[PDB]
This record gives structure tokens, sequence and C-alpha cells, in this order.
């Protein structure tokens, strides 16, 4: 599923992402535009041979079992297939593991690059949240 903006800033809102960690919502969907141009079903394979799923391309090298990844890790418990759901449910979830591990939202290499410290307030402009 492709979600427009304030489509998944509501759906975002619904699941518990605002200000989650202390990250407003306008953090999390800036986050997912860079990530999966807010595409659920985005995959992108990584040099290592680890794959990053969803719309918040979450990889398989820490995160979510894919059974293609030589000695990873699975700490979101989840099949990476969970991530590429309609249902934002299973990403949300994990995302609200990672944004814990101690770096906080920098674990997502675009929201960093083109999120952080901007007007994220911008990605949330004209949505009924
Ligand atoms: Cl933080
Ligand atoms: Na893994």
């Amino acid at each position: 599923k492709v979600f427009g903006r304030c489509e998944l800033a509501a759906a975002m809102k619904r699941h518990g992402l605002d200000n989650y960690r202390g990250y407003s919502l306008g953090n999390w969907v800036c986050a997912a535009k860079f990530e999966s141009n807010f595409n659920t079903q985005a995959t992108n394979r990584n040099t290592d041979g680890s794959t990053d799923y969803g719309i918040l391309q979450i990889n398989s090298r820490w995160w979510c079992n894919d059974g293609r990844t030589p000695g990873s890790r699975n700490l979101c418990n989840i099949p990476c297939s969970a991530l590429l759901s309609s249902d934002i449910t299973a990403s949300v979830n994990c995302a609200k593991k990672i944004v814990s591990d101690g770096n906080g939202m920098n674990a997502w290499v675009a929201w960093r690059n083109r999120c952080k410290g901007t007007d994220v307030q911008a990605w949330i402009r004209g949505c009924r949240l």
C-alpha cells in the first residue's frame, strides 16, 4: 500500500507514534517519506546481504528474520515479511523498539540526513489528526 502524506500521519497517530520517545508525528512522517516514499512494500538490499523492509525500512541485520541474513538477529521477534503489511502495526511496534535502543531516530539514516532539525511540522500540515 502507498499511503498519502496525511493518511499515513493519521494512521501513525492512531497507532501511538505522536511524541513516542519525544519524537513529534512530523518526524515519523518525514522519515517514512524518505525511507519508503510511503510504500509499505518497499524493500532494499544492503551491501552486506541484509535487507530493509517496509514504510520505515527496518533492517534484517538486527530487527527481523528473513532467513537470508547469515548471523543477523531478530530483535522485534517478527518475520521481516510482517513489516510489508498494508496495516502499519508491526512496523510501528518494531519502530518503537528501535527508537528505544539508545540512538533515537538516528537509527534511520534518511531521518538524520533529511528530517533531523528541519521544520518537521510541515509533514502534518493540512492533515485532520
Ligand atoms: Cl532521543
Ligand atoms: Na535477522
